Order: C-alpha cells, then sequence, then structure tokens
C-alpha cells in the first residue's frame, strides 16, 4: 500500500469545505493507501499561541478527524511533538539545506510582513521541519494546498541532495492529486474557496457550528440580483447561487440538475432553507460523534499512544539510516 | 546540591598537553565539587562537511581520551549529543522564541557569510540555538566557553530570560565558568599550543610516542641570553618560561621551586626534565586510553549509562517546556 502523509494544523475550525472536499475522500483512501495523519503542534508555535487553547485545539482536531471516520486501526494518527525523530531529522536536514533556499520562501516573506513583531527562527526553518515530517515515513505522496507547494518542492530538493551524497535513503515524495470532492466556495466571496483561516466568519460554516448559527450564515450567503430569481447553475453569472447548489448536492448526493427541477419557481430563500436544513443534518451527525470522542480523554490518550508508537517505529528505521550515513556513533 | 557545569566537547582524536594541562586536568579535579556534564557534540560537527568514518572515529577517540584523563562516568555525566533526542526537541521550541535578527547578527555567522556567501547552510545559522538547548536542558549554572563563544552564551541567556518572562522560572540562567597553565607552542612560544597546527613540532599530542616527545622538546626554541639562565619571564624568555610552565603543571612544583632546582644549570637540563616528566605522564594516559578505546563493549556501556542519565535530567526540563507552550503531553 502506498504511503500518504498529511500534516494537520491544530484548530478544529475545519469547515464544510474541508469535510466535503478533502476529509470525506481521506476516509475512503484508508482501504487502499497507508495514510498518516500528523497533528503539527511544533509548526503551530511558529506563531504565538495561547497555551491552553493550543492544547484544546490539538484534542479538538483529533476528535474531529475521528468523528469524520478516520480510523486509528486503519490509519496512523499522532501528535508531531510525541515523536522526537521529527526534530532529530530536521537538524540533520538543516545542515544540508542552503540558507538562501529558506530566505527565498514566499511563506516566510508573507508571515514576516504579517507578524513583524515575531520574526522568529522557527518561522524561517518551518520548511525543513516540514521536510523532516514527510521524509521520515518514506511517503510517496503528500497532499498540499497551492500555498504549500514551494515547501513540498524544497523537500524533494533536500531529499535528492542527501541521496546524491549518501545513497537512496529517502523516497522522493510527489504531490497527491485527489479524487477531488465538492467545490465549496466562500459564502460572501464566491470567487474564493472557503478557508479555515479566513477573518470574515460569514464566509465559512464550521463543522462544530450551531444549527441556528448555520442558518444565519446561509441566510446571508451572497446571491445575485437576477429578476425574477432563478435557481440555476452558472458559475460565471450566478456564483452565489451555484455555490449553494454545490453545497446542497454534496450533502444530499442529489445531482445538480435534479435540484434545479426541485427549485423551479422558488425564491433564493427556499434554497437557503434547504441548504441550512441539510447542512445542519450532516453536522448534527458529525457533532454527536465528536462529542463522544472529545469527552472520552482516556480513549484519546490511548489513540495517541498507539499512534505515536506506530509512528516512532517507522521514523526510527529512516533516522537510523541517516545517522549511520552522516557518521554518528549508533546508540547501543 | 552540587552546582552544575556543562561542557560541549567537539569530536577530536588530537588533544594536546595544552588541552590536558590547561582545562582537562582541572575538569577532572572539579568532579568532586561540581555536577559535571560532558556532551560530545556530534550534531554540531556536521554543520560543516564531515568524513563519516572520521567523525565516528573522532567521537570515540575523544570519549576514550576524556576517560583516560580521569573523567569518571560514575561521577560525571558523559555522553554523545546525538544519543539524547531532547537536544533537538528543545532547540525547535527555542527557535520559535529566538529572533531571526539575533542569529543574523552573530559574529560567527557574519564572518562565514562573508567567506561562503550563498553556499552557507541553515545549520551554521542555527548552531547557537542548538547550543542554547544543549546548556538549558540540564539546568546548567556554569559553562566554560572560549572568547569566540561568549556571544553564544549571551544569546542563550537572552533566550532563557525571554522564555522565563512568558512562562515562569523554567530555565536556570547560565553564566560563564570561573577559575590550568597556558601552554604555548614549542617553536613559536608567543602562540598558544593549538591541536590543529600544521607545524607538528609546535605541539605534543597526548597519544605521542616518548621518543617523539624528547625530539620536540629538545628542539623547542629558547633564547640566546648570555649567560643563559633558567628564569621565568614570559616577555623576554617565552620559550624557557613555557618549558618551566609545562614542567610546573606536570609535576605540581611551583615555578620558584623549579628556578631554584635549575640554579646554575643549562637549558638542556631543563629540556631533559620536561621530556622525562611529559613522557611519564603520556605513558600513563596512553595505557588508559588504549584500555578503554579498544574495549567496545565498555565504551557502549559507558555511552548508554551516559545517555540514560542525560535523558533523565533532560526530560525534567523538556516536560515543563512542552507543557508551558501548550502541547498535549504524551501519555
Ligand atoms: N505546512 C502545512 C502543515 C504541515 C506541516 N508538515 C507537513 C507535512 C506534510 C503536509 C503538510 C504539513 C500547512 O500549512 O497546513
Ligand atoms: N560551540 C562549542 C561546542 C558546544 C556545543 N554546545 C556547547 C555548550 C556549551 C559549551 C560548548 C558547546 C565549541 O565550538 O567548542
Amino acid at each position: 500500500k502506498p504511503i500518504v502523509f498529511s500534516g494537520v494544523q491544530p484548530s478544529g475550525e475545519l469547515t464544510i469545505g474541508n469535510y466535503l472536499g478533502a476529509l470525506r475522500n481521506w476516509v475512503k483512501m484508508q482501504e487502499d493507501y497507508e495514510c498518516i495523519f500528523c497533528v503539527v503542534d511544533l509548526h503551530a508555535i511558529t506563531v504565538r499561541q495561547d497555551p491552553v487553547a493550543l492544547r484544546k485545539a490539538t484534542l479538538d482536531v483529533l476528535a474531529l478527524y475521528l468523528a469524520c471516520g478516520i480510523d486509528p486501526n486503519k490509519s496512523t494518527i499522532f501528535v508531531q511533538s510525541h515523536v522526537p525523530e521529527h526534530t532529530q531529522l530536521s537538524w540533520v536536514l538543516n545542515c544540508y539545506t542552503y540558507f538562501g533556499e529558506m530566505s527565498r520562501m514566499t511563506q516566510f516573506k508573507d508571515k514576516s510582513a504579517r507578524y513583524a513583531e515575531n520574526i522568529n527562527v522557527g518561522l524561517f526553518d518551518y520548511p525543513v521541519l516540514m521536510a523532516a515530517d514527510i521524509l521520515l515515513y518514506q511517503a510517496k505522496s503528500v497532499p498540499v494546498g497551492d500555498d504549500q507547494k514551494q515547501h513540498l518542492e524544497i523537500t524533494r530538493d533536500i531529499a535528492n541532495r542527501f541521496n546524491a551524497l549518501y545513497g537512496n535513503i529517502f523516497t522522493i515524495p510527489e504531490i497527491f492529486i485527489g479524487k477531488a470532492g465538492a467545490r465549496i466556495m466562500s459564502l460572501q466571496d464566491p470567487e474564493k474557496k472557503m478557508s479555515k483561516s479566513d477573518d470574515n466568519r460569514n464566509n465559512v460554516v464550521t463543522l462544530l457550528e450551531d444549527p441556528k448559527s448555520v442558518a444565519k450564515k446561509i441566510k446571508r450567503a451572497v446571491t445575485d440580483s437576477d429578476e425574477p430569481p432563478v435557481v440555476r447553475y452558472d458559475v460565471q453569472n450566478k456564483a452565489g447561487v451555484s455555490n449553494l447548489l454545490d453545497i446542497l448536492s454534496a450533502v444530499t448526493d442529489k445531482p445538480i440538475a435534479d435540484l434545479e427541477k426541485e427549485f423551479e419557481g422558488k425564491m433564493y430563500g427556499h434554497l437557503k432553507t434547504a441548504v441550512a436544513d441539510e447542512v445542519s443534518t450532516l453536522l448534527a451527525s458529525l457533532q454527536e460523534r465528536f462529542h463522544q470522542y472529545r469527552n472520552d480523554e482516556t480513549l484519546l490518550d490511548n489513540i495517541l499512544r498507539q499512534g505515536a508508537e506506530k509512528a516512532r517505529a517507522k521514523a526510527q528505521e529512516t533516522l537510523a539510516k541517516v545517522y549511520e550515513a552522516v557518521g554518528f556513533v549508533a546508540a547501543k
């Protein structure tokens, strides 16, 4: 089974876009791939975090993934900080990474502009730890957002460079191109994809979001001023209404054309009620499962222990080979 | 309640009598009054390109030299840096509380950046943060550092103070170690004896044959005073003063008592005594060196003991660091 590695930032402010697009897909990949889900708490502290909230958010993202159907008997799920080998590899890789390769990074330049009060070394060295996270597990494939591509490319360059000196120690990872799921746009900026990080909170629906809160957000979803109003799919002219239909289709599994028939002669209000009703049905189901997981702290600690254990065994195979190659005395 | 002193030891098979009579013989003695921690810094070694076979050799050579000199694994903690994962774990967290500008303005980085320009690696930039982690992990009160490493100790202190300010008194704030002879080069006695000198006649290494020793001592530069006199005067009689320093440090005889012993005698007598005393010392060190260095099982057990102790200490601090910043504790 091919190994797929994914880094997961701590939050549990996953949207219906994270779920309908990617997570639902991940759940099904479990059967045919060896999936590895790493909650990246070490990367999280590259920006100042409230400690109590980081701890809560780490557990929230874990329980959310479990609620969505990621199964720790089929996937390896763990917390980055529970596996020392991540940082151990990153130090070795820092030594084989050019300074100029980190300073040329788009992400470093952008986060430096946004957080000029905390331009730390962690922020600069982010990509090497990311490289280490992937290379430790000999991953063949890694899904990354468009913003994280330069990071996956530098990972490949470091691995090839190290392999050119010492032999084929690392698998050169490739971008994972998904089955692809629901196209889910921002509710007030249909031209942009709904995003975890967005400042305007009317753009997103969160997985843990309340039914009356969902209803408000959908109520104020941007729609065109066509007169009369008509519920028809047209991304060019009716991005607002088309998104609502993509959401409805995704959740109900009803073809878009059938939804058009259903809403012939209805107002945008009717379409918005259906979308809120159907999204809140899905979310009620997710949330009930989340609440079971999140409140069973003994279960969560056991899942994390099992997962870190599995992760450490695999990571150690790679790291030992690295440590042998560069010339370290092996611990006995 | 013994105060903790932390020293980073670069892998090397080439220590000299200047190393031994300067710092090392004193570290051996202070094992009684201090909690001494000796970390062989193999992770720092690879910030510059290393021969793997030579790195592995130099790691075990330096450990066996330390043991030979008297560093005792039941009294001190002696270990290989790469054997203790907590060093890299802490250094990541410290990166997140260390400003880019702080590393940018290190003198060592600027010098190397002018020399190597675009060829420099991230390791050389970040070296001081791992060094800070090395020290802070063990709650070290004192650290001996060279002049060229003073800036690295200052930034360690800044980082630790900063972290404490945010999260409470987690780190001890390290200070420079306070309180052997300054052994000079045999053919250029204004220069300190350096293990990495290209003139091998400048140096006596610890693993040197006693006939090679007599050769180098006989050839040591003196002066052309008329009359020649065995008298201590670093300015005017550097070479003779240096032989007197060697002899004094090796025998524990004060310089004034040696001056008396060599009253009316010649430089040749002084050189004979220095050669005889140094070769006696090195014989005894060499024998111990070969006993430990050839005994792989023993070296494995000593490194394992060392790493088990270092990990136990390191974890106390690292657990508090990981809790403070907000991580879920492994269970
Ligand atoms: N940088 C990723 C998170 C991440 C860390 N390590 C990774 C390794 C593989 C994929 C993703 C990651 C993000 O911004 O979300
Ligand atoms: N930088 C030191 C080696 C070292 C690494 N970590 C240390 C901690 C304390 C003292 C020295 C060190 C040297 O060049 O010699």
